[PDB]
């Protein structure tokens, strides 16, 4: 029963995609009346995922991209598994279920994504085609093959609208959000560190694409609105990432609140020197490093990057700058939304 | 020492032009014996381009307008520069130094040039205010400018007896001609390009100034037999447009020994694919779309057209026919000139 449509992109915003995104091999199209942007193989599984059988011990952590959520996974991780650090030295993309992981690759153009890499005969081919395999899985059947009697862990980008209306009357969710700015360059090098773009694009022509609503998953501000909406239901804990670094003991407390479990000072501590920025930098469990063996990761780009806020003034001139205002106030008219370091 | 003098239209020419390009602020006299019909900023530059000091190793690509000088400017800089295809992927209009570019642009009135657009709030500005700058800059000091250790590749449209007499002692030029019928066609569809035509003039209308020595660079038949005359000349190499619809490898064979070069089979193969009207209409390195980022050319226009020969048929009742066939008879009357499809 899935109540909405897609269309295809018009040639103005076609244009600004390819010069971005024009290589690599998924197309886009847009879903619903907010024109979400999603990879072409997502409208196979969609309607899946808008009907998935939810369960009253699902955790999900929900976000538009590059906006805190590996920290998050973490803590809420460690948090219901009684802080068994042991335990969660297993790969973070064993501990959770990614729902729309899947729709980046296309299985009918498999020949096309390895001529996007500079090394392709360096492949670890056996983890390459293992890799491929996994994501041509629809994330509704990865959610859905995890037994009952096992906690499901589940990691999104998608927004709140194209999952099950009221999945917060069963589930609890952590929802991130982070100043769009700084969104829009850590997506950039995210990009780079998957060779999505091309070499000759630059980081303004990621901003344009950015803040128009070209890029995977915007309108960034409606993504945000609809978790926003959401945020005094006792299921929905909205949080920011700008508060991970002004206060991560704060954080944190709130989370274990949040989940039913109450913490001493001293483990709060340990969860918090555990997610020092340094230190989870070279954690193997979610850095994603893993994946650089098999030869798909870009030189130069981490999954975990610098750590920072306001960072985004170094990459901005003065008309970006001025674009990123009017947008900003734009969406802020009429709502309460505020970001705090704003 | 000019020995040239111009004159304002006369009534009855006044009338003819204003129905067609009234709207447009530019005005045009007539310079010299022959009345050829210059945008009245050309005055300024006149005598310096009369003068204008020349190089032995200057190549000129000279046409009527709309008779293959885009595809032959392709042509002549990448054999010049060892068919380095990546290097002419820059734009042609920075390979080129347009000669008499300039002279379409009256700085004086500024103010009117943009309420010719349909929608002048749509403007890149700074590349638009960039636009009216470089085109405030004479065309002789255009040519002064470039160092003499780099070759100076030269588009025109002017007629040799506008330029330094014996420039052909010192310079390279390649000169296009096409059947005026055809080209009339072009140059009304690129006049609306431009925005040039009052929107309720015809294509009739055109014809009438165009074959009556009233539109640009007009009149036609002057201005070919002046090229025509020279075509002995080791440095003047007189081309048909047809003649590369016919056989483009022997016009690339013909340009190529012109030039100096001893090309192979497989080296005029290649660039005859890369003129391919397709692939070149796509090509943005020269077909000027650059320029409707801008906000400058007209919806259901484009710089590089149709590309074929004889298309005239479609534009010309049987009076307008008879008309073309007295004019080009009477001009071709005593003369060795005749073109390769008629
Ligand atoms: N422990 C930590 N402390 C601070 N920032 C962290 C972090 N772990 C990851 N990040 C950051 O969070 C951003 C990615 O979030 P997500 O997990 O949703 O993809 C990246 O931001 P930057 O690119 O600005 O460095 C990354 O460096
Ligand atoms: N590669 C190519 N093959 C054939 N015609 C071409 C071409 N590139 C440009 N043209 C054409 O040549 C004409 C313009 O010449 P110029 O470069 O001197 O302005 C236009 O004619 P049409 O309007 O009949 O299509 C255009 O379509
Ligand atoms: C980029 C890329 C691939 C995979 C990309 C993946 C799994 C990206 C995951 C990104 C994440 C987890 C971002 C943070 O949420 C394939 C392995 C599917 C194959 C080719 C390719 O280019
Ligand atoms: C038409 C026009 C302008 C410019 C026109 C140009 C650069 C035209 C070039 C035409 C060519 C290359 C014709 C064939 O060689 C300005 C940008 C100078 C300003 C106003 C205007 O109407
Ligand atoms: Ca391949
Ligand atoms: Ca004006
Ligand atoms: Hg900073
Ligand atoms: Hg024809």
């Amino acid at each position: 029963p899935f109540p909405y449509e897609f269309r295809e992109l018009n040639p103005e915003e076609d244009k600004l995609v390819k010069a971005n995104l024009g290589a690599f091999p998924t197309t886009y199209v847009k879903l619903g009346p907010k024109g979400y942007m999603v990879y072409r193989p997502y409208l196979k599984d969609a309607a899946n995922i808008y009907n998935m059988p939810l369960r009253p011990t699902d955790v999900f952590v929900a976000s538009y991209q590059r906006s805190g959520t590996t920290m998050t996974q973490e803590l809420v991780w460690l948090i219901e598994n009684d802080l068994n650090f042991e335990a969660a030295k297993t790969y973070m993309s064993l501990r959770y279920i990614y729902l729309d992981g899947f729709m980046i690759y296309d299985p009918e153009k498999q020949e096309e994504y390895n001529d996007i890499l500079p090394n392709p005969e360096n492949l670890d081919m056996e983890r390459y085609l293992g890799l491929l395999e996994y994501s041509s899985r629809p994330g509704s059947s990865l959610l859905a093959a995890v037994p009952p009697t096992e906690k499901r862990f589940v990691k999104t980008h998608l927004p709140l609208s194209l999952m099950p209306p009221n999945m917060l009357d069963t589930v609890k969710m952590v929802y991130l959000a982070r100043d769009p700015r700084d969104v829009a360059v850590s997506s950039f090098h995210h990009a780079r560190l998957l060779y999505l773009l091309n070499k000759q694009s630059n980081f303004k022509d990621f901003w344009e694409m950015f803040h128009r609503g070209l890029y995977t998953l915007t309108p960034y501000f409606e993504h945000v609105k609809e978790a926003w909406a959401k945020r005094h239901d006792p299921n929905m804990l909205f949080l920011f990432y700008e508060d991970y670094l002004k206060d991560l003991p704060g954080s944190i407390a709130r989370i274990a609140d949040f989940l039913g479990k109450k913490l001493s000072e001293e483990q709060i501590q340990r969860l918090s020197e555990h997610l020092n920025f340094e230190k989870f930098k070279n954690n193997g469990a979610v850095n994603m490093e893993d994946y650089r063996e098999i030869g798909i990761l870009a030189d130069g780009e981490h999954f975990i990057r610098k750590g920072k806020a306001g960072c985004w003034r170094d990459y901005f001139d003065e008309e970006m700058t001025k674009q990123a205002e009017k947008w900003i106030k734009d969406n802020l008219k009429d709502t309460d939304l505020r970001y705090p370091n704003m």
